[PDB]
């Protein structure tokens, strides 16, 4: 009787998964980067560790971040001395913060993205929620469902404790959800709060110190779907091919452990050099099949782990300086927001290109690449195409 | 120049995601249910609590569980008194145990599945790993890549802190991964270890007391793929349709919080009646399109949260007593192993059907249903088609 192949032909979408809307949010508290070392040493009761402040000064001076947005305020840190210490039991206080903040911030971003899209929220068929800050049951995907008033049957993908490469990983997942299901509209939400990682300075874990110079909060939300309705929905970027890989020789480059003292990050190798050394290989796996080899001829999105990863990739490939502008603007204005970062980048780029009358949303170029970098050393690759105007 | 539609048509698979191999593993420590009450009340120094202990003994005797496999032994518990109190700082100790044991026990289940499949492990293109115990960076997905030797460019989906419905989630996931990607072969691994949730008794927290009587350890692994190679690969079940919903009036029915004291679970509503009240809705969403209304003419796989879930569903629907046989038999031999449990039920049903010479792997019937139940209160539905012989 019932035929599965008829069911399967009727059930699937036909074209490429497309980004149809993008919206972001950050916590109100703006933290200036120039005065941060003072603030950070005072609030962590470390003024006396004079030599360690000099090193953080330099790290912030070199970060290429102007400001960061943070849920943690001095009023909040005053109330929490165990979080200002380098290693004290604090996971219950940090979880109370981030199980609420993560979905609140996520909701902000998602309302934005849904207004842009224009279409009834009841048409949202799937939800991906991604965060590296805290875990809970029901997850932030269930909170976000309630907060936004999504249908209770929305199909949910909760991606918890992912790491900084996961803006790449949510795209890679939405691609297949959108593409395999006719009519599917996926609401994608990356929301990262560093309240779980903030800790005091320690002269014997400089790698934790580097983290403290760079990470910032932010959420980004996307509407993803295949076969857009022309002149009703508005394609921004199309996803064409994706990959995930683990660099050779990179065991321990980036690890993070959730413990009683919260999420402690540990940098045990040369991340800038490991990305730069393996990005060519990623490029040729993505573009060799498209016949493209000039990497200045595609538009770029690269998670800005730190400025050094960017310079060292730019140097290695001979990218023109201009290739990393969008990526650097996002790093300057918001710091490293982990998984959300690459999505703020995509907004930046598409906004600048439209604002400035370029021919496509990918800086006037046809084909583009987004890279996610994080624990494992993992590299996520998504190949994009822009959309005219 | 380059055609995205020609790429999209060449990239995607053609037929239904199909389950091609299933392997399971459990810790070697076998815990008998009949004597658990005495053992647990002794190892947690709670033998004065006579009324409570009697309460427990009625839960264990009604559980319909004969034994469970537990990584936690007497020797381990004796080096972790913090783990035997109801609420003592002990997440660091418990994480150390599960960050290692989850991947360890998944590897055992995966090797078994890979061996049944018969093909080179380098043809594994995607890996879904699911667990409610422990979180870490790089994740258990990374550990299992390294541990099994999969290619470094295996596409990973690390599902953390999911809970007990996530046997359905991982199949819903794996269906789109396999269907949208020509040649994709998805290794699926659910591995659950109750070391994060094990704790002593408290008379003001009987809900926690109930999970202590039911949760057990275990991992199950699948190979999922579309367009199986005829006579080289061997289909066991096909997936046809899936759904995830949140039952109405169930906020806080199952909560789980990861804290400095480990994973604590809270039952704030009536789980067995929420499930039973909402299970018919789920069945008509699933089977009305298929023209099927008789719920005894399909085969059944239900997450056994506890035996009252099963008996209340059975009574609501007037299921013959035998529908629930494979479910019940896994409950009896292993207890509630959270996400892994529904996968062990597929294995049991297909092994019994085959061993007894029935016509299909779904007990001789064509169509079946698999249900996952857990935090939300969430209901995961997967519609399955059996395979001849
Ligand atoms: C969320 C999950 C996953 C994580 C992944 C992605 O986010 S932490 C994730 C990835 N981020 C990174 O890997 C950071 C990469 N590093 C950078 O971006 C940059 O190194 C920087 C912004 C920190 C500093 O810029 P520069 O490298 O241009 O400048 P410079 O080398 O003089 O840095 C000054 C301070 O070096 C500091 N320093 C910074 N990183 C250092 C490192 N890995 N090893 C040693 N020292 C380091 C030392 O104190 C150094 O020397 P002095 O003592 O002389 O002052
Ligand atoms: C991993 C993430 C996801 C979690 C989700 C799914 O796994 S823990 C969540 C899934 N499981 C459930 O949700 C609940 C399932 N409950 C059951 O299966 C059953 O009630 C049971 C096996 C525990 C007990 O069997 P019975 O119901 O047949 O028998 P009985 O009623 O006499 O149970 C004995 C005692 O259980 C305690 N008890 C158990 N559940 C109770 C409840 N909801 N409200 C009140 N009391 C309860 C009582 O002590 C009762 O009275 P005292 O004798 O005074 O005799």
């Amino acid at each position: 009787m019932v035929s599965v192949s008829e069911i399967r032909k009727a059930q699937r979408a036909e074209g490429p998964a497309t980004i149809l809307a993008i919206g972001t949010a950050n916590p109100a508290n703006c933290v200036e980067q120039s005065t941060y070392p003072d603030f950070y040493f005072k609030i962590t009761n470390s003024e006396h560790k004079t030599e360690l402040k000099e090193k953080f000064q330099r790290m912030c001076d070199k970060s290429m971040i102007k400001r960061r947005y943070m849920y943690l305020t001095e009023e909040i840190l005053k109330e929490n001395p165990n979080v200002c210490e380098y290693m004290a039991p604090s996971l219950d206080a940090r979880q109370d913060m981030v199980v609420v903040e993560v979905p609140r911030l996520g909701k902000e971003a998602a309302v934005k993205a849904i207004k842009e899209w224009g279409q009834p929220k009841s048409k949202i068929t799937h939800l991906i929620v991604c965060t590296t800050s805290g875990v809970d049951m029901p997850g932030a995907d269930y909170q976000l469902t309630k907060l936004l008033g999504l249908r209770p049957y929305v199909k949910r993908y909760m991606m918890y404790q992912q790491g900084s490469f996961a803006g790449g990983t949510v795209l890679r997942l939405a691609k297949d959800l959108a593409e395999n299901n006719k009519g599917a509209r996926v609401l994608v939400v990356c929301s990262e709060v560093t309240a779980v990682t903030f800790r005091g300075p320690s002269d014997t874990h400089l790698d934790s110190l580097v983290g403290q110079a760079l990470f910032g909060d932010g959420a980004a939300a996307l509407i993803v779907g295949s076969d857009p309705v022309p002149e009703i929905e508005k394609p921004i970027f199309e996803m064409v091919w994706t990959a995930q890989t683990i660099a050779p020789d990179s065991e321990g480059a980036i690890d993070g452990h959730l413990r009683e003292a919260g999420l402690t990050f540990h940098l045990l190798k040369d991340v800038p050099g490991i990305v730069s050394k393996n990005i060519t290989k990623a490029l040729v796996e993505a573009f060799e099949p498209l016949g493209i080899s000039d990497y200045n001829s595609i538009f770029w999105i690269a998670h800005p782990g730190g400025p050094a990863i960017l310079d060292q990739v730019e140097q290695k490939l001979a990218l023109k300086p201009e290739k990393m502008n969008a990526t650097r603007e996002v790093l300057s204005e918001y710091g490293n927001m982990s998984s959300a970062c690459v999505l703020f980048i995509l907004d930046e780029m598409r906004k600048k290109s439209t604002q400035n009358g370029l021919k496509t949303t990918g800086e006037g170029l046809e084909w583009g690449v987004l890279f996610g970098f994080g624990p494992g050393l993992t590299i996520e690759t998504v190949v994009l195409r822009s959309v005219a105007i």
